[PDB]
């Protein structure tokens, strides 16, 4: 009984981190950084909603990705 | 290169993690919200590209293992 609602917001903060990642290194176009911004102010709100630090956030989500992956 | 493509590979393959994780039922309904939503988008912007969805996922895949940690 793990909880979604916390699974989500880790998981929308990691691929966040990932994809800005992606942007520092100047791989992705304007969109997608302007996206960035947006998602940015999202989790903000999203992280003061549930009461949730945002860095330790990023760490269960990559976590998580992994997991499912590799 | 270049920035769209990568930014498109990208945006699919994390679209397959995404619907992965909301098939484990591990990911609350707002979340499965963007991802039904974000569906119709990648679909457009497939067609405006001429870059097919399954090709630019694995892509993506290649792309951000490259970074992961």
């Amino acid at each position: 009984e793990p909880n979604p609602t916390t699974i989500a917001f880790q998981v929308d903060c990691y691929l966040w981190h990932l994809k800005k990642t992606l942007s520092m290194m100047g791989e992705v176009d304007a969109p997608f950084e302007d996206r960035l911004r947006r998602e940015q102010k999202a989790l903000k709100g999203r992280s003061m909603t549930l009461g949730i630090d945002i860095q330790s956030a990023t760490q269960e989500g990559y976590y998580k990705i992994k997991s499912i992956t590799e």
